[PDB]
């Protein structure tokens, strides 16, 4: 696999060991052969979890997830998917790897598949070798792939609103369910009809997701309640998995705004992550997959790929080059490399709009290319009235940075920065000017 200009995709099924016995062997190799080496984890959780299956080894943690002296003698470099992307967007030396290896390589967010954009450019080159593990790359047609142990598939609709009759098989079971849902509301209204229902229930979402998965391993819990995140490598000890099989999907609309679709069908990989989450346990056959609608291939025209283009425009490669995305994602966005390119001041803004402002990459895109500096937040509140954010059926308000109390109405809405309570909280503080 280690050979220059090659790209290898591990794509053994869910626990086949890719990340606790693969991973390792591969490492050694490098380091054998003086490969400098990247491993890139999707979430901080994973990190740590990698730290433990390649304990003993030479690997200079690049995550506040791992406590661990670095010796200052590692060629093996670790750290999460936006952390690489992140760096190579800043002015600051990415080291040029030798080897590449993405673990959870089927992730979406923005900067996972502009990381792969980057990393499968330089194969393309010749310039490194790559290796993408996942049991489910891009374009995977198979939602029920091999498992450790026999899995219990059942067709059966799921509740996706708090229900009093009619899914007794839902609350009658002993076990544990891990219950994927398609965005955080749905969730909060599931785990409150379950808590009341006597369960013990811990929600995941990617903004919650360090602190909160660690309750999985420190309280006896019936449900996890969890949005597409968990398909990312998250492992739980459950006996069965709900999937509601629904998403939301980030739409452009005429280039002005963002929505949150659906929800609507998950894809065959998110569907085939999902399940994967059980059958897990050779010793354990029978853990059930109960699924809620079928899959389609809801990626094509997603947001993400069109941010990841964005990304992409705006990374160094050589003179005026432009990495393009990994083949077999490239035609889920109708874009042209290098459109999003900006000059450099107006690209430091864009950086620091996602850094420091968390905000939605189009978002940050969309101020920066407006030649908009990163304080100036009256953009916040100069949009159209259709444009206003509402709070519990009524106009967010807050204080501008002046003193001033006024209506949050954005000049660009992106329905990210509203999605859930925790989402808009964070943006009236940055309409405020509080970070
Ligand atoms: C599952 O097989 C049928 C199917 O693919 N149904 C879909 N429904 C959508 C959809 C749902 C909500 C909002 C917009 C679009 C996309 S695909």
């Amino acid at each position: 696999m280690l050979k220059k200009k090659q790209l290898t995709v591990l794509d053994l099924h869910p626990g086949a060991g890719k990340t606790r016995r693969v991973l390792p062997e591969i490492v050694r190799e490098a380091i054998k052969k003086r490969l400098r080496t990247v491993i890139l984890a999707p979430t901080r959780v994973v990190a740590a979890e990698m730290e433990e299956a390649l304990r003993g080894l030479p690997v200079r943690y690049m995550t506040t997830a791992v406590n661990v002296t670095h010796s200052g003698t590692e060629i093996v470099d670790l750290m999460c998917h936006a952390t690489f992307t992140s760096r190579l967007l800043q002015p600051i030396r990415v080291p040029n790897y030798n080897l590449n290896i993405m673990d959870e390589a089927h992730f979406t967010d923005p900067s996972s598949i502009a990381a792969r954009g980057y990393i499968s450019t330089r194969v393309e080159m010749g310039e490194a070798a790559a290796i993408f593990m996942t049991a489910t790359p891009p374009g995977t047609r198979d939602a029920f792939p091999d498992s450790n142990s026999p899995i219990m598939d059942t067709e059966v609709e799921v509740p996706e609103r708090a229900w009093s009759s009619g899914f007794d098989w839902v609350t009658d079971h002993s076990g544990k369910t891990v219950w994927f849902v398609p965005s955080v509301r749905n969730g909060n209204e599931i785990a409150a009809c379950l808590t009341k229902a006597g369960k013990r229930v811990i929600q995941l979402s990617r903004k919650t997701f360090e602190t909160e998965f660690q309750k999985t391993k420190n309280q006896e819990w019936d449900f996890v309640i969890t949005t597409d995140i968990s398909e990312m490598g998250a492992n739980f000890k459950a006996d069965r998995v709900i999937d509601s099989r629904r998403c939301l999907k980030p739409v452009i609309l005429d280039g002005e705004r963002v929505i949150l679709a659906g929800p609507m069908p998950v894809t065959h990989a998110s569907a085939a992550q999902r399940r994967g989450r059980i059958g897990r346990n050779p010793n354990k056959p029978g853990d059930e997959y109960m699924y809620g609608g079928g899959c389609a291939e809801t990626d094509e025209g997603h947001a993400h790929w069109l941010e990841a283009r964005m990304l992409l425009d705006n990374i160094y490669l050589q003179d005026g080059l432009i990495a393009s995305l990994y083949r077999p994602e490239a035609d889920k966005v109708a874009a042209i490399e290098g459109e999003f390119k900006l000059r450099t001041e107006q690209r430091k803004t864009f950086v620091e709009l996602m850094k420091r402002g968390d905000l939605p990459v189009w978002l940050a895109y969309q101020v920066a290319s407006a030649g908009i500096t990163y304080t100036d937040r009256r953009w916040c509140f100069d949009g159209t009235t259709n444009n206003t954010i509402m709070e519990d059926s009524v106009p967010a308000e807050v204080w501008t940075k002046y003193g001033e109390k006024r209506v949050l109405k954005p000049r660009w809405m992106d329905a990210r920065v509203c999605s859930d309570h925790a989402a808009l909280k964070s943006f009236k503080e940055f309409a405020a000017g509080k970070r």
